[PDB]
Order: structure tokens, then sequence, then C-alpha cells
């Protein structure tokens, strides 16, 4: 069991490229601020670099589930303490969740497994806090759960949790009641102390709960939580996504009547004195003037008449964030409708960090580009700075350092503040043996990107096709310039739209061809995966809904193959043009022709990744063919249920496998520039090897491995893609579902 140790850094892209659904900022230390992210782990903020730093990269292949971070609290008494409630699925795609917690700032981290799941990728995720400290009494935790299991609480600073079966109403909204996905309660929506209710040293009596549920929302104890009633008089119809408590004694509630993060067609805020009871609609916009739920709501902690809500979501012509000064009764917009259809504007984007968030598209008013944001379900004021926001949306973390600004006729400058966040889903890696390009991804939601500078985000969103995700990509390894992708096209709106991307030119500039797979009663959707002959001269698509389909017209024309069942991963030999690879349910194949016909070979042992107790990230199938030699293949994947799981090899072009006795689990592999005296390619590999789950490098072909990461830079799943540098011996090129991509070198 060895190890050699590596430099693991993050592939930039300026932006993360993901859903932010929190930012918590610590009540007591300035510039302590966490964000959690619903796949990518969570991260704490570094003042003296203006970036942010990952305190989850120890999270591992087997406890993958603690990157969905439901919730985070950053402790008021000792700021050096802080809390996640992590689990990413409630559903039958994870296992329970649990509770975190850590002394230094997330640097490490203990674990108290929960006897139910968590939701970190779960509708409603950006409605929090869930889970809060007593301001006064810091070994009190609350935490509020999904799926019926109600109200939670720890008193031993989280190491042990109880149920607090007194609170009322477990939840009764179900935003998906005939999916598998979303079809249980979406449970408790946020917890809000009193911190007036009590001091230093003794329990906080009077907590706010909000509950997901139309008919009765907005509960409170004000016996500590002993005894729980709904507030009498409260709005219904609506559910409340924060509850924020104003020094003046006025408890905030923004309402939509959906969870989020993706709909929300009507909203209201309101305001209710804890004092009076009363409680005063102060919707921005109320009737036909609103279509759109109210979704982040932020509090100015220095002047506490002031807050800021916005919607969730209004999507055209963007979304809007509303300011007040004087705790509601007046609203101002960020932007306003001047001589339509030009609009005003009380703020400016600057994307200077991430060019690419203009997705090549030039700006107009009803079609702004970079838009402000959308799924903007947080909306933060940093309590010792009134002139600093930050907010997520569904692509990045924008913020302001000049806020108020916007109270004395000038303007808000937005500006990417997501430095040091990767957070997207890698699909696809390619690291192009020639150019000046060493990395070309594909991703999901920002579909990608050809890197030059791995540490300068892209300046080029991919387009001619331009789409949200691209799920394969591939090259012809004899002309690597010619270079293919494929996705999925929105031809709702744009229908001349198509879903496979072509380029002669290294994935500098794409174009999309003229036809696509159809089986003459309809035209695929996409997605699937690609693989492009040696020389270029032909096209293999594995649809994801009609079947394989080749094209020798470089997508002029596709006809179906034969032999090869719907569904099957394919890989081209990357010498031999005439020669591509199948697999499907156990059974390898193999074609000689073009990609015309299969037919399969003898090779045994092969997981049927079919069984029934596996989640969607617990297996996977890797298989590519080496470039340089014809029919020698390497081929990673299976799981323990059918115990088929390993590394297989094979130099006849698929007749038959070896399976490498010294690798007990692999998901991946991939290839790299050979050892200084080695002639074969170095392996990497993502496995299992004498007892160690990691990040493997073989220089002898497979005899001996060496592990490249390490216990601090594990990545979660990293079941997605891998590659080595055909130019570069030693780098490594690692996918996430969540962190983005990593590049690593020996130190
Ligand atoms: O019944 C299935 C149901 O699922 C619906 O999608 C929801 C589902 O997706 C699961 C996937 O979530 C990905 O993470 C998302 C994240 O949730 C989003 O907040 C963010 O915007 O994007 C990431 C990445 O997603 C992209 O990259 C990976 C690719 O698989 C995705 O297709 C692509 O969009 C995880 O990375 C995946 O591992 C996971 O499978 O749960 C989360 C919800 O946000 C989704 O909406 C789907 O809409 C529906 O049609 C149906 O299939
Ligand atoms: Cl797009």
């Amino acid at each position: 069991g060895m190890s050699e140790p590596y430099t693991w850094k993050s592939v930039v892209t300026g932006a993360g490229g993901g859903f932010v659904p929190g930012i918590i900022f610590n009540q007591t230390e300035p510039n302590l601020i966490y964000a959690r992210t619903d796949i990518g782990g969570a991260y704490r903020w570094n003042q003296a670099t203006s970036s942010w730093v990952s305190i989850s990269d120890s999270v591992g292949w087997v406890d993958w589930n603690k990157n969905g971070v439901d919730a985070l609290a950053t402790d008021p008494i000792d700021p050096n303490k802080v809390y996640m409630a992590t689990g990413t699925y409630t559903n039958h795609w994870d296992n329970n969740g649990q509770i975190m917690r850590s002394n230094d700032r997330g640097n490490t981290w203990q674990t108290t497994p929960l006897p139910f799941k968590v939701g970190g990728n779960m509708p409603g995720r950006s409605a929090g806090e869930r889970l809060v400290i007593d301001p006064n009494k810091n070994n009190i935790l609350y935490f509020g759960a999904r799926s019926g299991n109600g109200l939670w609480k720890s008193i031993d600073s989280g190491v042990t949790w109880s149920k607090v079966t007194s609170f009322p109403n477990v939840g009764t909204y179900i935003q998906n009641p005939t999916l598998d996905y979303g079809n249980d309660l979406v449970g408790l929506s946020w917890i809000t102390f009193d911190k007036s209710t009590g001091t230093l040293g003794n329990a906080t009596q009077t907590i706010y709960v909000g509950v997901a549920d139309t008919a009765s929302s907005v509960y409170r104890s004000t016996d500590g939580g002993v005894t729980w009633t709904a507030l009498a008089g409260q709005p219904t119809g609506f559910l409340p996504h924060h509850g924020e408590l104003s020094s003046t004694g006025d408890l905030y509630i923004t309402y939509s009547n959906g969870v989020g993060p993706y709909d929300g067609s009507k909203g209201e805020v309101w305001k209710y004195n804890k004092t009076s009871g009363a409680w005063t609609n102060i919707s921005p916009t109320t009737g036909t003037d609103n279509w759109y739920g109210f979704g982040g709501l932020a509090l100015d902690a220095q002047h506490p008449n002031t807050l800021m809500v916005s919607s969730l979501n209004a999507w055209w012509p963007d979304e809007v964030i509303f300011r007040s000064t004087n705790g509601g009764a007046t609203w101002s917009r960020i932007w306003d409708w001047g001589n339509y259809p030009e609009r005003t504007y009380k703020f400016s984007m600057d994307i200077t960090a991430a060019p690419w968030l203009d997705h090549g598209t030039t700006s107009t008013s009803l079609d702004p580009s970079p838009k402000l944001g959308w799924m903007m379900g947080d909306l933060e004021i940093d309590p010792f700075n009134s002139n600093r926001m930050m907010y997520g949306t569904g692509a990045t973390i924008y913020g302001s350092n000049n806020l108020t600004s916007w109270d004395t006729g000038g303007k808000v400058n937005i500006s990417v503040m997501a430095k040091g966040v990767e957070e997207t889903a890698v699909l696809g890696l390619i690291s192009p043996p020639t150019g000046t390009s060493h990395l070309i991804t594909a991703l999901g939601d920002v579909s990608g990107f050809r890197h030059e500078d791995l540490s300068v985000a892209p300046t080029k969103f991919q387009t001619s096709p331009s789409w949200a995700t691209t799920m394969s990509i591939d090259y012809a390894e004899l002309s690597p310039s010619y270079m293919v992708r494929v996705g999925s096209a929105d031809k709702e709106k744009t229908p001349s739209m198509k879903s496979i991307g072509i380029s002669n030119d290294g994935g500098v500039n794409w174009y999309m061809p003229n036809s696509e797979p159809s089986n003459g009663t309809k035209t695929t959707v996409g997605h699937g995966q690609v693989a492009v002959s040696a020389s270029g001269n032909s096209i293999l698509w594995s649809t994801s809904d009609i079947g394989v389909y080749y094209s020798k017209t470089s997508g002029n024309s596709w006809t179906a193959s034969a032999g090869l069942p719907a569904g099957a991963k394919i890989a081209s030999d990357r010498v031999n043009p005439n020669k591509y690879y199948g697999f499907y349910a156990g059974t390898f194949y193999v074609s000689v022709d073009g990609g015309a016909t299969f037919t399969a070979t003898g090779a045994s042992g092969f997981p049927t990744n079919n069984v029934a107790g596996l989640q969607p990230n617990e297996a996977q199938i890797s298989m590519k063919a080496v470039p340089g030699i014809e029919g020698d293949i390497w081929f990673a994947g299976g799981n323990t249920v059918e115990n088929k799981y390993g590394l297989w090899h094979s130099t006849n072009s698929g007749a038959s496998f070896t399976k490498l006795t010294n690798v007990e689990e692999a998901d991946l592999i991939g290839y790299g520039k050979a050892a200084p005296g080695q002639t074969y390619m170095s392996l990497y590999t993502v496995a299992k090897i004498d007892g160690v789950r990691g990040v493997f490098r073989s220089d002898d072909v497979g005899a001996t491995w060496v592990r490249i990461n390490d216990d601090a830079h594990q990545y979660a799943k990293i079941n997605m893609a891998i590659t080595g540098d055909p130019r570069i011996y030693g780098r490594v090129y690692l996918g996430t579902n969540g962190r983005g991509t990593l590049y690593a070198d020996p130190v």
C-alpha cells in the first residue's frame, strides 16, 4: 500500500457553476461567512483573499452524501464552532443523513448519524436555515427535518439528537406526489430564536418555526420548546421560505406558492409584530402585478428597518430585488421599466471573474446577459457592513460592496463573488494531445469549456449548438482537431437547435450538423454517449432514447446501428477507424464496419449493472481503447452485489479480458503520458486497492499502484470522469459530482 504526495488544484471556472441555496453570516465575528451547496459540500470565506475555501474535501467515497448540505449553523458565542445537517436525498437514492460538528471552522469534522434521511438536493433546499444554535446557550441546537420527521434538538452541542415530540405540525406540502423524486413531505422550513428572550448562559425561551403547510405554517414556543402553538391570524395558502426577526421585534416572512428552487408563481411578504400579534401584508407586488414567489430575505442588522427580498421566480425579463428602508411600508426595485421596452437599472453587473456567464449572447433589455440571477432563494446583507450584499443563484454567488449606493441615487456594483467555488457536475473530460488546450470538459448546466490556462476562467461559452448539459465528448485520436459533443437542445426555445456539436479546430468553434438520429416516428432528444472514429471519418451516437446510430457523413445523415442494444456504452478504437466497441448488460460487443453492425464477443464475468438495490451514483462503467494500440481496451466498473467489480484489460479487441487480481474495486480508467523509461502509458483509476479507496496511478501496466490523492482530497462520489495528459507525465484530471474538475501533479 503506497502513496505519492500530489498537489491538487481546481480547474478554475470563476463562477462555480452550481446552485448556492445558502449563505450564512456569523452574528458575532465580522467577515466569518459560510456557503452551503446542494451536491458540493460547503465553503468558508477568506476575507484576506476574497475567496472561498472548501471545508468538505475530506468527504469520500462511502460517506459521499455528506456533500449534500441541507443546513449550516455558525456559533455566535464560540465562532470557532460550525455545524451541518448533511445527506443528499430523502428518496431511495440515498441512505440516512447526519449532523456534522466542527471546533475549527470546518477544518476537521465529527459526525453523528441520524435515524432518517437529509435532503441537501431535494426541493425546498434554499428555505432555511433549518439548523440553528441557541445564541444565549450554545450547547442547544434545533434541526427542522424532512419527510415528516419533524423537529429535533440537541443539548450537548450536537453530539446527540432527540425528537421534539410536542411539535404539532411535521408538514403537509408535497412537491411531486406522483414522481419518485420529491414525493415525501418537504417538512419544516426554518427556525428562528428570539435572542431577547434569553441571557448569556440561559436557554432562549421564544423560538419561531416555519413549516411547509399552506394551512398553518408559522409556529412559536414561548417556554423554551416545550409547548408550541400556531401564530393566531397568520396568512394561509403559501409556503414561508425564510423567517427573520428584526431587533425592532418584527418577524419578516417571505412566502411562495412552492418551496422552490425552480417554481413559485405567486408570493407574499408579511411582517408579524411579536408584541401586538399584528400581521401586516408588505408584499412588494400583489394581484396581477405579482406572478412569482418571494424567496430570499435579508435584514440589515445595522439598520433594523432596512430589508430586501428577491423574487423566486419572476423569470422575465429578469428577477427583481426589492429594497425597503421603512420596514416594508414602501419598496424600491433594483430595476424599473422606463419607456417600454427600455429599462432603468440601479445595479451594474460585473462578470469579469467569469466572462462565460454571458452565455455568448449580447444583452438586451428584454433578454439581459448576464441576468441578475435566477433561483434566488438566499439573499444576505453583511450584519457588520450594510454595504456588503451576497446572494446565490443557480450558477454562482453574486455580491456587492457598495449596496447603500441604492439609497443615495447611485448604482449597486454587483460582481461574481464565487472565487474558489467549483460546483459543476463533470460528465466527461478529454485531454487533447495537441494544441494550446490540455483539457476540454463536458459539464452539467454550463455545457463545459475548452480550457487553456487552468487557473483562468474561460471567456467563451459553448454555442452553436448552445445547451445546458454536455453528456459526452470525444475526438478523433488521429486528427485531434476533429471533435464531437452531444447534449440535449431546448427546441421549445430554439426549435432549430440540435443536440450534437462538431468542431474542426479543437473545440474553439462548433457547428451544428443538418440532421439527428431518427426512428421515423421521433427524433432523439439527445444525451447518451458519443464516440468518434480514430480518423474522424465516422461518428457513433448511443442516444438516450432511440438507441445507437452512426454517421459516415459528419452528421448530415444518421443510420441505426444493428446488433447493439439501446443504452449501450460505446467507445472507438484509437487506431483502426473501422473499429467500435460496445457494452450492455454484461455483454461486450465489437464492430468492424464503422459502427454499422455489432457482434457480441465471448468476454465473460462483466457486471450487469442491472441490480435492484443500487443508488443512481453507486455503480459505473468506464471503457476506453488505448491511444496508439489497436484493440487494446481497459474496462472499469461493477458493484459488490454481483461480486463483479474491478479493472479488466483486453489486447485482442475485446475477444477476452484479463481481470487484474490486485484491484479489488474500480470505477473509472484513464490514460496519461508514459513514465520516463516506460513505453506504455500511465494508468489513472478511481478504485479500491489494498484496502484503500482513492485515486491511483500505475506506471507498469497495472502491476503496481500508487495513491495520488489523500484523505484531505477525496471529493465524495468520484465516479464521473478521469483522464491523464498525453503530454504531461504524472498529471491527472479528475471529474466530480459537485466539486467541478480537479487537476493534480506530484508536488
Ligand atoms: O425523478 C427524477 C427527476 O429528477 C429531476 O431532476 C432533479 C434531480 O436531479 C438529480 C440530479 O441532481 C444533480 O445536481 C444538480 C442540482 O440538483 C441542481 O441544483 C443544479 O442546478 O445542477 C446539478 C447538476 O445537474 C446537472 O449535471 C448532472 C446531470 O445529471 C444533470 O442532468 C444536470 O442537470 C446531480 O449532479 C445528479 O447526480 C442528480 O442525478 O434532483 C435535484 C433537482 O435539482 C433536479 O431538478 C428531473 O428534473 C426530472 O425530469 C426527473 O428526471
Ligand atoms: Cl443555454
